[PDB]
């Protein structure tokens, strides 16, 4: 299902020339609080397949009160998806659709726009420093974090042995250690999210926050090891899909 | 879905009159070995079911060798539900496809006939002394054992705050405590199958067996909570219901 190699090349032309526009410091004035004080809103968008279908999906973005992590906003809808999924690529697949669920909420419900969007997937831990958390914040010019469940394996990041014994070290949550890739980049943080999990989450800059910022919110949205604004966004996707055929 | 008084009592009767050919004692040499030896098949039966379907159902048969638990036999297949689930009548729902799947194999595969039955519910633990498994081993004549995941509340069993106090008790794979009757009776055992889990098997006898060899062989048969024969029944009964809806 693969594209060919010219479209890919067309898509990494996109990514590159998009990155110029990715702030990678805080421009909010919550992010700069020790509490986050100001901090109101927090989003968080995912989408849901069906096993059989190669062509519909569930799309889903949702908003939780800052500290409560209260849902108080949430669009649920059935998306025609098109590109296949190639790691690196993930937004050319996801992020035209997460694009209108964020236009629908500022038409719908103006007052309840997030004030940062926790995404399912990576901003600048990416093989071209541009990953989905990255490409959505620079479409809607939201702050973004990116969220990812297992270690994108670039820039000589590898899910080995030595790995593994620092993620045996992260021993309560909020823990973390940083990713350092062969370029000395500090591409991301990998985290404990909280006391009863061991795998942890690799927290990236999507735009408009630092990363040490992005860490610290991340870690406080975390009743369980996926961050509240994510983890409702995809529970309540998978259940609308449930709820229509299933 | 319940079915009217006139099949209930047709039920009760039925079973009533299946009860008196309950064999509640060793009856092969095998039980009396210290160690089994000469039990080589250990049969194992599960249906799997659709959440959409009421007519729907999968059963399965495995065999397993012993003592390695490997699968030998396999045979699962879409049947037809003739009765709803009522507490108390579960053969009535699942016995009849067991029984087909058991003359199945004789036609098949003689020589895999298994030595003696798991089935994943109640046998003399029951509101009338004979379920599902006692059910299956008389109209088999197979040597068959109750393996249920929760306690049937029945005799004066209560799943109370007693009765869960003793679940603690238990601390390693083997560790048992009996059920005991307000007659006074054994009804089955509480068994802690595994080292790594912490919720009990409630074993009773079906047929041809007694309950301490029963307990003894569950156990034996538990590479994790759930007896490995009952498992891979419940396991392959499933995936072909998945791989088909
Ligand atoms: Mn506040
Ligand atoms: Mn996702
Ligand atoms: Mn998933
Ligand atoms: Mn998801
Ligand atoms: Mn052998
Ligand atoms: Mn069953
Ligand atoms: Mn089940
Ligand atoms: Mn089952």
């Amino acid at each position: 299902e693969r594209p060919p190699e010219e479209t890919l090349s067309l898509w990494k032309g996109e990514q590159a020339r998009l990155k110029a526009r990715v702030v990678d410091r805080d421009t909010e004035a919550w992010q700069r609080d020790p509490s986050f004080s100001g901090l109101q809103k927090v989003g968080g968008v995912d989408v849901s397949f069906v096993k059989g279908d190669s062509v519909r999906a569930c799309a889903s973005l949702v908003v939780l009160s800052y500290p409560e992590l209260k849902v108080v906003y949430e669009d649920s809808r059935m998306v025609g998806l098109k590109a296949p999924y190639v790691s690196g690529f993930l937004a050319f697949r996801e992020v035209p659709f997460l694009v209108e669920l964020v236009q629908r909420l500022q038409e719908k419900e103006p007052d309840l726009m997030p004030q940062v969007v926790l995404v399912d997937g990576n901003g600048v831990l990416h093989q071209r420093g541009f990953g989905v958390a990255c490409h959505l914040g620079v479409l809607t010019e939201l702050p973004c974090i990116g969220v990812a469940k297992k270690l994108l394996q670039v820039d000589g990041l590898e899910n080995n042995a030595l790995h593994k014994e620092k993620i045996v070290l992260l021993q309560a949550g909020g823990d973390t250690f940083p990713l350092i890739g062969s370029s000395g980049t500090v591409l991301g943080m990998a985290l404990r999210s909280h006391d009863h999990s061991t795998k942890p989450l690799y927290v990236s800059v999507g735009h408009r926050i630092s990363l040490e910022v992005a860490v610290r919110l991340t870690h406080h949205c975390c009743r369980f090891r996926i961050p509240e604004p994510i983890r409702q966004a995809d529970i309540r996707s998978r259940e609308y899909i449930r709820r229509t055929l299933g």
